[PDB]
């Protein structure tokens, strides 16, 4: 499913790069 796969990959990069 296109919605399920893309939301998962966007949250991993947003939390590590912006948060640290």
């Amino acid at each position: 499913n296109e919605v399920s796969e893309r939301v998962h990959v966007y949250h991993i990069l947003k939390h590590i790069k912006d948060g640290k």
